[PDB]
Parts: structure tokens; C-alpha cells; sequence
């Protein structure tokens, strides 16, 4: 396919990584 | 690539802001 | 495209799913 589509791959797992860091960030905080 | 393919990562990026929304949402509320 | 490129938009919208069970328990708890 497309490089350009292996690109927004590329970009869409970096923001769900950073996503999921967040979201252990805040059951951290408040329990679960 | 498929213009399938193109569709789906619309709709994922629609999603993820969609997430990243939330996330701010609720780190408003708790502080963090 | 790749079967490759089709196969990490499935682990994508795994992940996001997920993730959206994840932020439903947190709203749950903390009311929004």
C-alpha cells in the first residue's frame, strides 16, 4: 500500500501508546 | 492502497480524538 | 494493500475498543 498510509499507522499506534499511558495514569490516581 | 483502507484510518483518527476528548474531560475533573 | 497494513488495523481497533471499555469503567466511578 501506500507509505503514506504506513505513515498514519505509524502515527495512530504512537497516539494510542500515549493514550493508554494516560488512562494507566488516571486509574493510578483514582483506584480503577 | 484500498480506498477501504483510507476509510478505516478516518474513522480511527475520528476515534482517537474522540478518545483524547475524553481523557481531557476527566483529567479536568479529578485534576490529573 | 497489505495484508500486513489490514492486519495492524485490526490490532488498531482492538486496542480502541479497549481502550473505550477502559474510559466507560472510569466515568463510571468518578460520574463523568
Amino acid at each position: 500500500g501506500m507509505k503514506q498510509i504506513e505513515d498514519k499507522i505509524e502515527e495512530i499506534l504512537s497516539k494510542i501508546y500515549h493514550i493508554e499511558n494516560e488512562i494507566a495514569r488516571i486509574k493510578k490516581l483514582i483506584g480503577e
